[PDB]
């Protein structure tokens, strides 16, 4: 297997390093994950600009997870590993608090009822996102999908997080220094809007 | 004109004040009251009015000159569930009891794009403050909006005052709500390409 011969990037057994995932990366810097990697521009490209931030991300699919690797294999980033784990497993992974920030980009709208609960944004998965992150991260999301970002909002908002930013059409924003996934550079840039929020929990 | 409000005082409340927490025997009814802040010429009250008789309506205007055009659009289509205040938001706690008002409808409100008239935006921690002193807990706000400056610090307000919100929209017009009564400036938006933005926002109880 290729993911074998690149173990030093994706790591087979993720709940091994549980609590101690400072050991893998060598340094206490804040660990910040993505759910639904894909083949991992965005990942990649945040590592870069961020040096000093350790980024973990995961993906359900080998098949695509394997271009994600190469992504960081071409940088030479370091601080980035790539997990085959599915989002329930999460917890098995990562001690409360471990974590520092959730990114979810472009997820899957899943937009009829009796799936409702495969949305990442639905409060079975806000739980396990506060169950790695105490009471002191955030859930940073993007999407071009008006049904699911709608829903998210409404989501968030009965789950009691406090949203501290929002944009309706990122692109004739503040582009910060956001990173674009592969659907985001490949589609429209004055089109179709992009949304974008963030959101953390109270104290 | 200031004869025209004088003639037509029955529509046109012009002493508010002395209608605290008796608004009831005013309308005649026990109906919820709704209200509406900044309702300009009166096409989204009237048509709210026509379209729930059951619903007792006030609608309050500042600039005297538009409210005029409101008094003449329930003095023309009979509606006798719709009184017209000449008063600000913060007026609100001289006209009503705290759970006198069931709902606060904020329709394109003055934006105030400047950091420094942010305490201007009628959906600022301020007048929320004063739409839970006219509502108490059991009350709600409904926002529409084409602005999206206005619109996304709106959800940020909202959520840092410690709101639910239970409905949002963000391409009102391609979504499925009926009965939508729209103002004078919301019927050019239908075939222009630009999204307007609504959102309903609630007190946990
Ligand atoms: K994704
Ligand atoms: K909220
Ligand atoms: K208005």
């Amino acid at each position: 297997d290729f993911l074998a011969e690149n173990a030093d990037i994706a790591i087979s057994n993720p709940a091994d390093y549980k609590g101690k995932w400072n050991t893998v990366f060598g340094n206490d810097n804040p660990i910040h994950i993505e759910v639904g990697t894909g083949k991992g521009q965005f990942i990649s490209g945040m590592a870069k600009q961020n040096p000093d931030i350790n980024y973990i991300g995961i993906e359900l699919f080998k098949s695509v997870i394997v271009t994600a690797v190469q992504k960081v294999k071409d940088s030479e980033a370091q601080n980035v590993k790539l997990l085959n784990i599915d989002a329930d497993t999460l917890t098995d992974v990562f001690e409360p608090g471990e974590v520092k920030r959730v990114y979810l980009n472009f997820s899957d709208p899943w937009p009829k009822k009796r799936h409702e609960k495969r949305r990442l944004t639905y409060s079975h998965f806000l739980k396990k996102y506060e169950e790695v992150m105490g009471k002191g991260g955030s859930i940073h999301f993007k999407t071009d999908n008006r049904g699911l970002f709608e829903y998210s909002l409404k989501s968030f908002s009965e789950y009691g997080l406090l949203l501290t930013y929002v944009s309706l059409d990122l692109h004739n924003s503040n582009l910060e220094g956001n990173i674009m996934t592969e659907y985001e550079e490949k589609f429209s840039a004055l089109g179709q809007p992009i949304y974008r929020a963030e959101v953390e929990w109270r104290t």
